[PDB]
């Protein structure tokens, strides 16, 4: 029944956003980026591309309150899909991309890796929830909503895990950083040398076996020029850092 590999952007080929790799900024909200990401393609994967649209992270991070947590301070996966499916989020692109109801707010930065934009820094307020679309766009701010029927969270279980994916698409997990997945560039990463730095969101796409390693294709949260263009592997099969015991997902509702 599983195939050997998987790659939601090669399953769902009119879901852009499969492919997308976003920029938190200079703000711990990745719990709110790796939930937005994996509904954004859910909600495309549910209407078979119909519905394409970048979720805001913004609505998430700034209106969820204190069920996601701290918002910039960090928050957790389960209470945002929550939300999701209480009070629905609208759209919304990249940082000045106008794009959707509320884009996000916070600007880009260089996340453990040389470049251009101004290094990330600590501190960021969590800007305030304000339940209006940007000027111009349509519909409203609560006509925009998108809800889900559901939110669960997937048993810490290989197979289960691969076939969430593999029925309903992308989902969120989290899992422990420690100081040498900074530098990750290629491969399949496995924690060989540094100490614990804490606990970090991401979105789950797919699975592979890289010189006979299994590994989760994973999205991070850190611009395209951090990791393997904003993607990693990490080795599957063994709870690696504890990447199979935080996964949650949910349905979309039909708008
Ligand atoms: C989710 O937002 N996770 C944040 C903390 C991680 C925990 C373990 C170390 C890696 C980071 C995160 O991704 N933070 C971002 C943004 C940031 C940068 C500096 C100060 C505050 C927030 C990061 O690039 O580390």
């Amino acid at each position: 029944k599983l195939p050997a590999s998987f790659d939601a952007r090669e399953q769902w080929p009119q879901c852009p956003t499969i492919k997308e790799i976003r920029d938190q900024g200079s703000c711990g909200s990745c719990w709110a980026f790796g939930a937005v990401e994996a509904i954004s393609d859910r909600i495309c994967i549910h209407t078979n591309a119909h519905v394409s649209v970048e979720v805001s992270a913004e609505d998430l991070l700034t209106c969820c309150g204190s069920m996601c947590g701290d918002g910039c301070n960090g928050g957790y996966p389960a209470e945002a899909w929550n939300f999701w499916t209480r009070k629905g989020l609208v759209s919304g692109g990249l940082y000045e991309s106008h794009v959707g109801c509320r884009p996000y707010s916070i600007p880009p930065c260089e996340h453990h890796v040389n470049g251009a934009r101004p290094p990330c820094t600590g501190e960021g307020d969590t800007p305030k929830c304000s339940k209006i679309c940007e000027p111009g766009y349509s519909p409203t701010y609560k006509q925009d909503k998108h809800y889900g029927y559901n939110s669960y969270s997937v048993s810490n279980s290989e197979k289960d895990i691969m076939a969430e994916i593999y029925k309903n698409g992308p989902v969120e997990g989290a899992f422990s950083v420690y100081s040498d997945f900074l530098l990750y560039k290629s491969g399949v990463y496995q924690h060989v040398t540094g100490e614990m730095m804490g606990g970090h969101a991401i979105r789950i796409l797919g699975w592979g076996v890289e010189n006979g390693t299994p590994y989760w294709l994973v999205a991070n949260s850190w611009n395209t020029d951090w990791g393997d263009n904003g993607f990693f592997k990490i080795l599957r099969g063994q709870d690696h850092c504890g990447i199979e015991s935080e996964v949650v997902a949910g349905i979309p509702r039909t708008d």
